[PDB]
């Protein structure tokens, strides 16, 4: 739950990834990957990456940075008010792609990540602080249908 100028603050920020979302998403992406190596194992179309340059060269990747930041950003802008957006994301990535729940948080923390290192000094406290409770209530009701499912 967050109050009006916590969305205020969210959304702000959202304005710095969706003025280079392939960067941002490549970033992401980039950070989660070889952060958590096992991450790149749920990617048949990305195991094939052996070295961050190949991350870095591919256009593929950047491609999918840019769908996966795509659809968080059209569940931000609903400000919480996001079941019908959040449902088909949470099935699909119980019951097709196999994703557990930490790498949701995994992916949430690298997002925290990348905005520090692409805006130093222009992602303040408050910002952060919002930010984050906004990933973890998009964290929060993925939970809840994993639950409903029995899927750990
Ligand atoms: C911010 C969180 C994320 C968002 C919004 C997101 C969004 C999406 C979307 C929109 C798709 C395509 C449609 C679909 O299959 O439902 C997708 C595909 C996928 N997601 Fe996620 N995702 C997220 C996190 C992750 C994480 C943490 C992983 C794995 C570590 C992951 C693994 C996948 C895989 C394996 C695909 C299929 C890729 C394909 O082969 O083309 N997702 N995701």
């Amino acid at each position: 739950g967050l109050s009006d100028g916590e969305w205020q603050q969210v959304l702000n920020v959202w304005g710095k990834v969706e003025a280079d979302i392939a960067g941002h998403g490549q970033e992401v992406l980039i950070r989660l990957f070889t952060g958590h190596p096992e991450t790149l194992e749920k990617f048949d179309k990305f195991k094939h990456l052996k070295t961050e340059a190949e991350m870095k060269a591919s256009e593929d990747l950047k491609k999918h940075g840019t769908v996966v930041l795509t659809a968080l950003g059209g569940i931000l802008k609903k400000k919480g008010h996001h079941e019908a957006e959040l449902k088909p994301l949470a099935q699909s990535h119980a019951t097709k792609h196999k994703i557990p729940i930490k790498y949701l948080e995994f992916i949430s923390d690298a997002i925290i990540h990348v905005l520090h290192s692409k805006h130093p000094g222009d992602f303040g406290a408050d910002a952060q602080g919002a930010m984050t409770k906004a990933l973890e209530l998009f964290r929060n009701d993925i939970a809840a249908k994993y639950k409903e499912l029995g899927f750990q």
